[PDB]
């Protein structure tokens, strides 16, 4: 007869990474048996290729529809809240700004739906450069005419890698099992009888359990078939490096975000300066089967820079970045940038995540689509897959959230324009 909690088994596939992590997480927090959790992962959590994983993250702008509002304000209170994350939260606020006539209004009614979902508190706008410079006046007079901005109080960065890790002592400390590497990387379910029992690891190495969570990000849809609902971006970022005057000076900086320019925010420990662009991301095509398709596609496939550590980024990217810099900080436009390097997502059509059942295999969970934007549900979404596992999901969550094939080209999603692909954009590759 079919377990309470204390003795059902889970398998976390990617659990190394953002949403595996939270899953492991909120199973053991919630009572299941550490000893029958099983995180498995191509690399040790953190791992080196999670998305999630580098040493300061924004939590960046909420999408501004009913599920993402909830998800963010769970988010948001256990960012502030809770005794694991709280310590990793820096809550510096944020300027998301922007020009152009378009552009401002779009931001303009942006600031509006978030007063009418009740965020007004917590969110002001500044309609001229003077409003700006007062909530950062680091910011150049001359970059920044006729900017407008939303300053939230809430925004603010993460100590990303530093969370993740933090997560992982707990699953450590507490029991659970961890398979990485040959014994770690996702092959295929083990299946009796169209219900999945388990997975089989590249190596060969055999884990049996009564629920399987695939929680493996950019490689989701090149691991098991989706039909295209979910396809693999990368988005890009490099670092500079300020003197320790130029970092006190930047101390306690709020998030600066501009759609058509990129972000950056405040230096880290070492005063290391984060910058990224804002783009459609990058594909990269090529042949693959995934398992439960019959036969091999062009799908994205991500370049992993933790497998390929000396890639960079396309010179388009060296390009944006550096615009980037030159707009925020016109005086350091001459530092040099290092660490330059992709990470990968995956974009749904709609922009919501896929965490559902999988059609063909009981027992068999996805729980991926994160879409650009996840990070910052490191805390909670966990709790929502274990809703899933347990049948207890929300009505509206398991909507926004249900298989969809044949739903909207994920390859567009909700960005400006369909990816780019990284065969067709030059200097990344350093073989
Ligand atoms: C530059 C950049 C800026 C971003 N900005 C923001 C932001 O401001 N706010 C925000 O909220 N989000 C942001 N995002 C997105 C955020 O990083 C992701 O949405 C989130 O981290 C993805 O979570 P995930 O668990 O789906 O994927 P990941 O954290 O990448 O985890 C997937 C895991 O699966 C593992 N895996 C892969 N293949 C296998 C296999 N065969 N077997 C076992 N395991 C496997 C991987 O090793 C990895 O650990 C940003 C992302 C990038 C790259
Ligand atoms: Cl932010
Ligand atoms: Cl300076
Ligand atoms: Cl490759
Ligand atoms: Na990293
Ligand atoms: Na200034």
């Amino acid at each position: 007869m079919a377990p309470s909690r204390a003795n059902t088994s889970v398998i976390v596939v990617g659990g190394g990474g953002t949403i595996g992590s939270s899953t492991a997480l909120h199973l053991v927090r919630s009572g299941y048996t550490p000893s029958n959790v099983t995180v498995l992962d191509a690399y040790p959590i953190p791992s080196s290729q999670s998305a999630g994983n580098d040493l300061a993250k924004i939590m960046g702008v909420s999408l501004r529809n009913p599920v993402d509002l909830q998800l963010a304000l769970e988010a948001r209170q256990m960012w502030n809240e809770d005794e694991l994350f709280k310590k990793f939260f820096h809550n510096t606020g944020r300027l998301d700004c922007a020009h152009g006539e378009k552009d401002i209004a779009d931001l303009k009614s942006g600031y509006q739906a978030l007063v009418d979902a009740g965020l007004d508190a917590t969110n002001e706008w500044l309609d001229s450069e003077d409003e700006i410079l007062k909530r950062m006046p680091l910011l150049s007079r001359d970059q920044i005419k006729g900017w407008k901005a939303i300053f939230s109080k809430d925004g603010g960065w993460l100590a990303a890698a530093k969370a993740i890790n933090a997560v992982g002592e707990y699953l450590r400390d507490q029991g659970v099992r961890f398979g990485f590497y040959g014994a770690g990387s996702f092959k295929a379910p083990l299946l009796a009888e169209g219900v999945c029992i388990g997975v089989e690891t590249v190596d060969g190495t055999r884990y049996y359990a009564d629920k399987v969570v695939l929680a493996a990000g950019a490689w989701s849809p090149t691991l098991v078939e989706l039909h295209e609902q979910c396809v693999s971006k990368a988005w890009v970022y490099g670092h500079i490096q300020l003197t320790p005057e130029e970092a006190a000076r930047y101390k306690n900086s709020p998030v600066v975000y501009n759609g058509d320019v990129g972000f950056f925010f405040e230096p880290n420990e070492h005063g290391v300066i984060k910058v990224c662009d804002e783009f459609p991301g990058f594909t990269r095509f090529k042949m693959h089967q995934p398992f439960g398709a019959k036969a091999p596609k062009r799908i994205s496939v991500p370049r992993s820079h933790a497998k390929h550590p000396t890639d960079t980024i396309p010179d388009a990217s060296d390009v944006s970045i550096r615009r980037a810099i030159a707009t925020f900080m016109p005086q350091f436009k001459n530092k040099k940038m290092f660490n330059q390097a992709m990470c990968w997502c995956t974009d749904t059509a709609d922009a919501a995540l896929l965490i559902c059942e999988h059609p063909e295999w009981k027992n068999f969970v996805l729980a991926t689509g994160d879409s650009g934007h996840s990070f910052k549900l490191l805390p909670n979404i966990g709790k929502h897959v274990v809703e899933l596992l347990e049948g207890t999901l929300a009505d509206d969550l398991a909507h926004a959230w249900r298989w969809r094939p044949g739903s909207g080209d994920a390859l567009k999603s909700r960005r400006s324009a369909p990816a780019k692909d990284l065969a067709d954009m030059p200097g990344w590759n350093h073989d």
